[PDB]
C-alpha cells in the first residue's frame, strides 16, 4: 500500500532543525555560505515553502537564540543563509562529513560549551 506518499515523506523540510543542523556547521568550521544579508520572516517564510521547506514563528526562532549567543550569527542571518542555501545548493561541496545536510537532528543541542575543543 502507499498511504501518505510524498505528504508524510518529501512535501515538507523541519527548517528549525535545517538552522539548528547549519549552527552545528559553523560551529564545527563550515560557513562559507553563511551570508550577513539579513532576512525578513514572512520572505524567509516564503522561499522555504517555495522549495518544500516549513514556515517558521518567533517561539521556533527562541530555540535558535542560544546557538546564536554561542557563534555571532543572529537567528535571521542563519535564515538568510539558509535562504541562500535553498536557491543555490551545496552538492559539490562538504559542510559537516557530508555531502548533503539534514533535518533529523534534534534541535537545542549544541548550546553545550562547543567553543572548538570540543563539539560532542
Amino acid at each position: 500500500d502507499r498511504q501518505t506518499a510524498q505528504a508524510a515523506g518529501t512535501d515538507t523540510t523541519i527548517t528549525l532543525n535545517v538552522l539548528a543542523w547549519l549552527y552545528a556547521a559553523v560551529i564545527n568550521g563550515d560557513r562559507w555560505f553563511l551570508n550577513r544579508f539579513t532576512t525578513t520572516l514572512n520572505d524567509f517564510n516564503l522561499v522555504a515553502m517555495k522549495y518544500n521547506y516549513e514556515p517558521l514563528t518567533q517561539d521556533h526562532v527562541d530555540i535558535l537564540g542560544p546557538l546564536s549567543a554561542q557563534t555571532g550569527i543572529a537567528v535571521l542571518d542563519m535564515c538568510a543563509a539558509l535562504k541562500e542555501l535553498l536557491q543555490n545548493g551545496m552538492n559539490g561541496r562538504t559542510i559537516l562529513g557530508s555531502t548533503i545536510l539534514e533535518d533529523e537532528f534534534t534541535p537545542f543541542d549544541v548550546v553545550r560549551q562547543c567553543s572548538g575543543v570540543t563539539f560532542q
